[PDB]
């Protein structure tokens, strides 16, 4: 009786297994767009992901990661809210059953069809598993989808999935480059958080783009075709994969722009 997406192990279910559930920097939130503060000292982000090598595709049973060589200084963040630097490790998306529905943050309540996630351990912690035992471990970049003209970086990614249809399927996948997952603007809003699935360990520092990326119908109902089920068990697809917002509390958004 795991901890998954569903009515009986689904996310108001996960405060039994992990008291941090209901804790003072849950993620995700909504980003109310009004109360959001413009910070002026706050940096451009830093994205260098030109030397970033992809290795490998899984279906984890929850969603999808596709796995970075983090053993060096390849593909990293820094500068926006950020001291030192931050190492990708893998990305990840959450998406809906309908294109109305699927992101974990919401922008004065608006939902979008999807959202990715780039997620970064601090290397002054040396490991991730050290990483995430620390408040200021974890960078996740955030990205919102809505489903429009087809994003043409996306679609090796759309393509491999028929490849780890199941629960514990990976695929080699190498020479995949995330820089064209990115929208054109890098402004965001920043907060402190956490991870957003169990352990839920409040390990992250948020950065949001403001900017959505468009993707296609028939990109995002690919996505709806994987399962969260294993080889030879029935078919649950992997839809609606997200996590609600959580409380706000005593956080402040900052804003990069406006
Ligand atoms: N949504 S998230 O960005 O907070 C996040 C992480 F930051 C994170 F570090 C990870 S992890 O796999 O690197 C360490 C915790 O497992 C996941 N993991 C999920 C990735 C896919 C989303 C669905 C749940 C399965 C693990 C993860 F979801
Ligand atoms: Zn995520």
């Amino acid at each position: 009786h795991h901890w998954g997406y569903g009515k009986h192990n689904g996310p108001e279910h996960w405060h039994k297994d992990f008291p941090i559930a209901k804790g003072e920097r849950q993620s995700p939130v909504d980003i109310d767009t009004h109360t959001a503060k413009y910070d002026p000292s706050l940096k451009p982000l830093s994205v260098s992901y030109d030397q970033a090598t992809s290795l490998r595709i899984l279906n984890n049973g929850h969603a999808f990661n596709v796995e970075f060589d983090d053993s060096q200084d390849k593909a990293v963040l820094k500068g926006g809210p950020l001291d030192g630097t931050y190492r990708l490790i893998q990305f990840h998306f959450h998406w809906g059953s309908l294109d109305g529905q699927g992101s974990e943050h919401t922008v004065d309540k608006k939902k979008y069809a999807a959202e990715l996630h780039l997620v970064h351990w601090n290397t002054k912690y040396g490991d991730f598993g050290k990483a995430v035992q620390q408040p200021d471990g974890l960078a996740v970049l955030g990205i919102f989808l809505k489903v429009g003209s087809a994003k043409p970086g996306l679609q090796k990614v759309v393509d491999v999935l028929d490849s780890i249809k199941t629960k514990g399927k990976s695929a080699d996948f190498t020479n995949f480059d995330p820089r064209g997952l990115l929208p054109e603007s890098l402004d965001y809003w920043t907060y402190p958080g956490s991870l957003t699935v169990p352990p839920l360990l409040e390990c992250v520092t948020w950065i949001v783009l403001k900017e959505p990326i468009s993707v296609s119908s028939e990109q995002v109902l690919k996505f709806r075709k994987l399962n969260f089920n294993g080889e030879g068990e029935p078919e649950e697809l992997m839809v609606d994969n997200w996590r609600p917002a959580q409380p706000l509390k005593n956080r402040q958004i900052k804003a990069s722009f406006k």
